RNA sequence: AUCCAGUGGAA
């Protein structure tokens, strides 16, 4: 959740709400599937989020699924959130003194901000990643965040050409 | 009734 929002979505994420409980990717496929080609949809506790190739496959969906049922309930959907890309990079540190809150701190104490952060690492590396709002951020934060000695640590933060969004819950 | 897109402030 957040204040800033806008409503101009660019046609293809459609939110849901009326969910049964067991729905988990098992019907949105079946009834958004004959719609279009459906690039994704997130589901998750108590509403989804399906997305199409084209706001035409879209709007289409949203237009005969927002007056029906699946689980003997009305649908009502609507439009979502403005889709959006974002930027990660992959980062060192030391397996001490660290967690996704610190890197937040630590990042805003610069002048950068982070959207997201991280900590994957299963033994607890100290290495992690960042998330950024555009590449804007990431272009600066190889610059002022990289080395600048963190705890008596040292920060690798470094573009490894990051990856799509995350794929599914 | 209704908003998340790595379902996070030590998690």
């Amino acid at each position: 959740m957040h204040h800033r929002q806008e409503g101009e979505l660019s046609n293809t994420r459609l939110f849901v709400r009326p969910f049964p409980l067991d729905v988990q990717e098992s019907e949105l496929n079946e009834i958004f599937g004959p719609f279009g080609p459906m690039k994704e949809v997130k589901i998750l506790n108590g509403f989804a989020f399906v997305e199409f190739e084209e706001a035409e496959s879209a709007a289409k969906a949203i237009e005969e699924v927002h007056g029906k049922s699946f689980a003997n309930q009305p649908l009502e959907v609507v439009y979502s959130k403005l889709p959006a890309k974002r930027y990660r990079i992959t980062m060192k540190n030391l397996p001490e003194g660290c967690s996704w809150q610190d890197l937040k701190d630590l990042a805003r104490e610069n002048s950068l901000e982070t959207t997201f952060s991280s900590v994957n690492t299963r033994d607890f590396d100290g290495t992690g990643a960042l998330e950024f709002p555009s590449e804007e951020i990431l272009v600066e934060a190889l610059e002022r965040l990289n080395n600048i000695e963190f705890r008596g640590s040292v920060i690798t933060v470094e573009r490894d050409d990051n990856p799509p969004p995350i794929r599914r819950s």
